């Protein structure tokens, strides 16, 4: 009865500053990558205020970006991998006035400055090499 | 049917922290400069909480300033030009507690610390060497 | 009909984050010092969340402090004097989540981190070598 | 009639950004340590968004941590002791968007970045080598 992928669901009330999203799943044993998108609308090539994108590669890293008017911006990356193949994780996004704060398994991970206004984000999209267990929205 | 210049319109409800303004237009092919003012009232020499002022010069740059009791303060500038002559742009201002954040074509550009209280800004004024397409206020 | 000194008046609704105070007066020609206190209650030795205290001395400076349970804390100071003897000034305090931001004559001056919760401040007290013209509270 | 220890009480309305907690007690003469927990629920091994934990040791210090899904995260510490054995103290926590700000006896002490969303904290727990006099919640 776990959510199938791709997961795409509205954020109840829309995204607003002060909200958090909290995200339990498992990285697949053979994971290459997955993403979570804070999306502007329901369409499938919707703009994305915040794309959070762990990648196992040469350098295991997380990539962060925004898609606006259909175009990816300047990638930010952190060359650190807080997920592990085959392991359960807890992934939390907190929406602060200046940034999304990302916390993985209780460990602060990254702060991504807003590039598109928070109150454009209406949907959460999740897909890739993971199994999704729960998604809960808080404070909205 | 595009807006004529100078454009001067009230911000619905007044400016408040958490609001954004999003601004589509085109830099003219022969642009020297333009500005967007976050203005205190409707009069034509009203104070300006935030003047955003791209200038092609020797050094292509953006100038940022505040006019208070009729006098320009200390200019801030960034010696980088995110607009291009003859090209369409997307210009976003996000009103955070400490600053206006400016994002141009999806690329974070500048943070201008507040010098006059946000809740004095009642009007948006736009003028100069641009063609204006849309202005949308969000979160207010 | 200008306000007499010491000036002590309630802040309508109490102080809250997002509020500003804006303060027109004149430094006296023979000014040594003055202060503005964000006070906890109406009594005369009330605690003070934020004491803003320009001083002409050897080093012309502004002193910033908090009085809690009747005791002054660690002074902060900036060795710069934005007022001038005999001159009119505009003094603005903006209450942000992390600090009071002080702006004098349109020029950002200082950010004083909160030491006592903002929602303890109920009164504004002003006294010293100045003539007071106007005090206006915004956003509360 | 002072509160007995361990003290565990709900935060009226739940914790929210903008709230403060203010905490008068006395360090015991023979204090080794005490803590204040911002807890997620009433159970006794509840998760803890913020554990504030002064310790007299070799190095007198304060330890700060989060317990999530039953596990302590990466300790932060400050090798400074703002309490003193046998002395009364005033301990204030201010909940800002990015961090808890800790102020002890009027002196700013530490800012602890949020690791679990504020709006998960429902209870305050206090225990250890102290005598507790008052706990007051503000702005909620
Ligand atoms: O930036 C987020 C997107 O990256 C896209 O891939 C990039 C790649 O990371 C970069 O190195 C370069 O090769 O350009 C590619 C296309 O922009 C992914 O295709 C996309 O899914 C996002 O992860
Ligand atoms: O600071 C914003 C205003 O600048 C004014 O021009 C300045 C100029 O930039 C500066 O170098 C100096 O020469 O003083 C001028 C007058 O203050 C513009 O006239 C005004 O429109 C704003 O852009
Ligand atoms: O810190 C704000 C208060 O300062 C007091 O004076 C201080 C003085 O600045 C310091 O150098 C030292 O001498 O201790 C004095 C007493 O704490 C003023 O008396 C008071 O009005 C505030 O300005
Ligand atoms: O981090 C907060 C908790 O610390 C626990 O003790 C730690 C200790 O500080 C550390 O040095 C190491 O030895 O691991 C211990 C167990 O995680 C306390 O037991 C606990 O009460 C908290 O203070
Ligand atoms: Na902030």
């Amino acid at each position: 009865y776990n959510p199938t992928l791709p997961y795409k669901r509205p954020i109840p009330g829309g995204l607003s500053v002060g909200m958090s999203v909290y995200i339990q799943g498992m990285a697949k044993e053979n994971m290459r990558r997955f993403h979570v998108n804070f999306a502007v609308g329901q369409d499938d090539g919707a703009d994305v205020a915040f794309h959070f994108n762990p990648r196992f590669d040469g350098w295991d890293k997380v990539v962060f970006n925004t898609m606006q008017s259909g175009q990816w911006g300047k990638e930010e990356k952190k060359k650190s991998m807080p997920f592990q193949k085959g392991k359960h994780f807890e992934l939390v996004f907190m929406v602060m006035p200046e940034h999304y704060k990302v916390v993985v398994n209780g460990n602060s991970f990254y702060e991504y400055g807003h590039r598109l206004p928070v109150q454009m984000v209406t949907h959460l999209q999740v897909d890739g090499d993971l199994e999704l267990q729960s998604i809960n929205f808080l404070g909205g």
